[PDB]
This record gives structure tokens, C-alpha cells and sequence, in this order.
């Protein structure tokens, strides 16, 4: 029953990739911030890599 | 001073990629309609690779 509540998107100044041999390896160095959620909420933070499905 | 005009973004099923040492080409083979630009103006299409700067 618990799940996502607060949905941002990332920036992609804390966020790298870099593709060797069809292989989409991101790394990811930096702060973040996000709010909390209520009781029974989620923060959750979604990472977009490279393409759209990633 | 006339460029670019009707600019779009080629579709993924006709649009393949792939990476083989930091150089990552791509194919294109297939069918694609677009709207002709009027006098001057250009039919530019959108190439996009596998990340943003491609």
C-alpha cells in the first residue's frame, strides 16, 4: 500500500555517465535535497540515465 | 539568412545505435515523411544518438 509520494527530477550536475561497450554505467557524486513525506508517504528520487527506458 | 525550418526528430524504429570506443555511431534505414519547407526555408530533420550532446 505504501509508496512514492514526492517526485522530483535529479540534475544532471551531480549526475554522469559514460557508455563502454554498450554498457550505460552512471555515476553519481554530489548533494541532493528532497522533502519527506507524510506517515505512509515515500520520497522517492528517480534517476534518467542516458535514454528514456534507463 | 533562410534555415531551418520544419524541424523534427526521427523515430526510434527506423534508428539504431551503438557504441565501440567512446565513438558511438548510429544507422538509418527506413522511411520517413516530413513537411517541405516553403520558399527558402530548409526541411532540416533531427538526428538524435544515445545522449544529449549527439
Amino acid at each position: 500500500d505504501p509508496g512514492c509520494s514526492e517526485l522530483i527530477q535529479a540534475s544532471s550536475r551531480i549526475t554522469t555517465c559514460s557508455t563502454e561497450g554498450v554498457n550505460t554505467k552512471c555515476r553519481l557524486s554530489g548533494t541532493a535535497l528532497i522533502r519527506a513525506g507524510s506517515v505512509g508517504a515515500e520520497a522517492c528520487l528517480m534517476l534518467k540515465g542516458v535514454k528514456e527506458d534507463q
